[PDB]
């Protein structure tokens, strides 16, 4: 169990962004959140579910040498890449994205699931 | 049956430039040479055998997108493009040259002696 307190909080519901915030974590969920356990303080910041991405292609990157890869390289090269920007994804606050295309996806969301 | 006057001739199996001289061909070969019939004048001009290139690649050429024509393009348009490397090569003095690699190569030969 993990006590989070949010100095600002927004309401996705209402998109409203309210005041001071505790939200307990249990089991990955969230148990319940109280106006004003390991304690996580992040009192000088505004908090926000995580965001999700709908358009994404986790496996591939644009570049100059972009339409000369489908005969030189294999999908192997392509899930060494897709590690890095999965978490580079991951880092700018996107805890969920939609895949649109692409082979190399659902092995790595399987790689991801398994930790 | 033509006469070709030369101002200066050069003895390639000698190495030396000689005088002027005159040439008589008929049926595509030499049939006399004169020192001193239709006449092509040269006299202010060094007459020389044509010239031989034993190293060429006539169904080519580099450029910054030559990698990636192996999966792009098809030999009719290396054929297309090797008609006007043939007439380049023509024009520029050489007469005979050695193709050393190329699939395009014997049927340019094939095109260019049914003329």
């Amino acid at each position: 169990p993990v006590a989070v307190q949010c100095g600002r909080l927004f309401d996705a519901r209402s998109g409203q962004l309210k005041g001071p915030h505790t939200l307990l974590v249990a089991d990955g969920r969230i148990r319940q959140v109280l106006p004003g356990a390991r304690v996580v303080d992040l009192g000088d910041k505004v908090c926000l579910p995580g965001w999700t991405d709908l358009h994404v292609h986790l496996g591939s990157q644009s570049s100059p040498q972009s339409y000369s890869e489908d005969f030189r390289l294999d999908p192997v090269d392509h899930a060494f890449r897709a590690v890095g920007y999965a978490e580079k994804t991951l880092m700018a606050g996107f805890t969920s994205v939609r895949d649109l295309g692409g082979e190399v996806s659902p092995h790595l969301r399987d790689a991801i699931n398994q930790g």
